[PDB]
């Protein structure tokens, strides 16, 4: 297996969570959908799945609907459903260790305390897979981590988060146009 076939954006289902930091993965793949104008359908593997085409090939966008900490429960089986492997995966999600307005691309690494990534590592039996970390900043003021990730972005940070979602979409476009992930790392890191 080689070549990107699936982009997973992490987050929690429901209107309550739709603008919270921990749903930044949902937001990016939503943006990627609208700029491919593509359609998300409920899927039996506890996910919303959209499909679009580039040249003659299918690219899938996935929003697990399990809640964050059980994301792998959707992603592992869904990936088996389409016959795809961790090498063909890109996961997009929120990174506390990155400032709002920044993104980082990585090929591997531990969950580092992110329980959605922990679930995907568990269900895939590897921590080697491409990912786009979208900065959500360290917890602001006196908030706990959970209060921080389960709350919206501040007015100050809204233009910065829009910039980093634009950059995340540009990185994905770069991948869809055929550049390698190493190439994308050189360009966006
Ligand atoms: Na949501
Ligand atoms: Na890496």
């Amino acid at each position: 297996a080689m070549g990107m076939k699936m982009i997973v954006g992490l987050g929690n289902p429901g209107t309550k969570y739709q603008y919270t930091k921990h749903n930044i993965g949902f937001m990016v793949v939503d943006k990627i959908a609208r700029e491919h104008q593509a359609t998300f359908k409920k899927n039996p593997f506890e996910a919303e799945v959209a499909e679009f085409f580039h040249n003659g090939e299918k690219i899938l966008l996935v929003k697990p609907q399990t809640f964050m900490n059980e994301s792998g429960r959707a992603v592992g089986p869904l990936m088996t459903y389409f016959g795809i492997y961790p090498e063909e995966l890109v996961v997009i999600y929120d990174d506390l260790d990155l400032a709002v307005g920044k993104i980082r691309l990585r090929q591997k690494g531990s969950a580092g305390g992110h329980n959605g990534i922990k679930s995907i590592i568990s269900h895939l039996n590897t921590n080697v897979f491409d990912r786009i970390k979208v900065g959500i900043g360290r917890p602001e003021g006196k908030k706990t981590v959970v209060q921080h990730v389960l709350s919206p972005f501040s007015k100050e940070n809204q233009p910065l988060i829009e910039e980093s979602m634009c950059q995340s979409v540009k990185a994905v476009e770069y991948l869809i146009e055929g550049h390698s992930f190493v190439d994308a790392m050189n360009r966006f890191n």
